[PDB]
């Protein structure tokens, strides 16, 4: 029983974390088969231009200008490349602890586990979600650049995020490991807007189903309605519109305890006009929106990763 | 920048998790140098859970009885003993993944990270705390016994918990690695409700400081309160008594933020009677008591002006 905010076991990712230094800038890097992946802004943030020119900053650099350190033993760089935001340092030594991995880009509403690293040493692991404004509300300090977010599929660390910079709002932005930034962001230091953040309704519905799996119903009432009878309600309460594809993926959770996904929406509506404040909703008062339907199944079924 | 419920990297613990099977019961085990630590009750039988005589059952079992698997490879047991609640299984193969470790018994209110495992493979990692009633609020399904809780100090895993049972109220009970339960619990079939969960005051005070170092200062403290009269209101609100030792550990956060320990106590009273009315302390509407002062300093490492 119980329901916590779980994160994936980070063991397979801890063995890939190295330290990348170019000049005086030092951040983290991901050591896959024989390539080290790190944000490209390790090559130009020592002279503090506020607008680095990464196209010409890399041509001058040679292989010996970089310094990849795998904890203790130094790594030889035998080639460098840049894929639109990230630096690929070709290394001579293949990482023996490379797991099965794949690069995948996530959509807003998806969740992943972040491994905060400093100087190549992992410090903590936490689970977060990709907000609709293409930002993440994580916990990063200076020197955490290069930290990655990931999921696991039976052995397969699907990397989906790499931390690049922090927005003035306090939220954090980054790219996928192909390089493309999540949202309209640039790796330069110019001030950029965070965007409009909306609570994820599809994750809220899944979270409410997790309460009735371990068992706390406490709100199921008031005249089950249809899809469009809740989209306009979400507009007023800052929540995002609910699509039918969200209902489609809410099937298994509805096909376990509840009657229909439509029934869950009606009870959620009263949770907006009214507040609990006397009995927590299985973890707290405020509604949590960082639990995808796929995360609830994983935690309630005890899925492991070998 | 940012504050989240992070857990320690579970990489070093995953390398110590094995699967222990005793005839018909299967749970997890902690594979240290040449001893596999798993909860006793693995040798017990469903028909004999009324009042198991573990000493009598341990004699009936031999080394060939215990089936220890480190993934796909079997470990041969060459001895079996019992530290009154755990089953030390002497094995022939020394674990090469053993990190520097030590068995520590934590006090109520201290936090640790839990690596939930099933059939010897990890499922997820999350952060929780030992509640004052000597129970934890975790997420465990059947077969999670043997999952351990731990902390890391820069090179060393401090094992402090091993999961044994789930109480009927939804909370979980376990032992230290030396085989001693936290609280009035035994591995039998008696009721064991464990009673009256209490809120941790030293942790919530630290959590209130975390909001200060992240852009939340609207819980202004006007007056102050001494050590005793603070406990006058902390007995009816069901809060852990605050001691001068708790003030000493809160010293570094008091100096870093400039708010005195006694001053912050008076700030809590405004949030109690008046409620929220839309007030969210940086992460939720309710108070969080699973952040020790050490966790706050660890995560948002500020500076102290003196």
């Amino acid at each position: 029983s119980g329901f916590r905010k779980m994160a994936f076991p980070s063991g397979k990712v801890e063995g890939c974390m190295v330290q990348v230094t170019c000049g005086t800038t030092t951040l983290n890097g991901l050591w896959l088969d024989d390539v080290v992946y790190c944000p490209r802004h390790v090559i130009s943030t020592s002279e503090d231009m506020l607008n680095p020119n990464y196209e010409d900053l890399l041509i001058r650099k040679s292989n010996h200008n970089f310094l990849v350190q795998a904890g203790n033993v130094q790594l030889r760089v035998i080639g460098h490349s840049m894929q639109n935001c990230v630096l690929k340092l070709k290394v001579d030594t293949a990482n023996p602890k490379t797991p099965k991995y794949k690069f995948v880009r996530i959509q807003p509403g998806q969740t992943f586990s972040v491994l905060a690293c400093y100087n190549g040493s992992p410090s903590g692991v936490y689970q977060c979600a990709m907000r609709p404004n293409f930002t993440i509300k994580g916990s990063f300090l200076n020197g955490s650049c290069g930290s990655v977010g990931f999921n696991i599929d039976y052995d397969c660390v699907s990397f989906c995020y790499m931390h690049h910079m922090e927005l003035p709002t306090g939220v954090h932005a980054g790219t996928d490991l192909e390089g493309n930034f999540y949202g309209p962001f640039v790796d330069r230091q110019t001030a950029q807007a965070a965007g409009t953040d909306t609570t994820i309704t599809v994750n809220v519905l899944a979270w409410l189903y997790a309460a009735v799996i371990n068992g706390d119903r406490w709100f199921l009432n008031r005249f089950t309605t249809t899809l469009n009878d809740f989209n306009l309600v979400a507009m007023k309460y800052n929540y995002e519109p609910l699509t039918q594809d969200h209902v489609d993926i809410l099937g298994p959770l509805s096909a376990q305890t509840g009657i229909a996904v439509l029934d869950m929406c009606a009870s959620l509506k009263e949770l907006l006009q009214n507040g609990m404040n006397g009995r927590t909703i299985l973890g707290s008062a405020l509604l949590e929106d960082e639990f995808t339907p796929f995360d609830v199944v994983r935690q309630c079924s005890g899925v492991t990763f070998q």
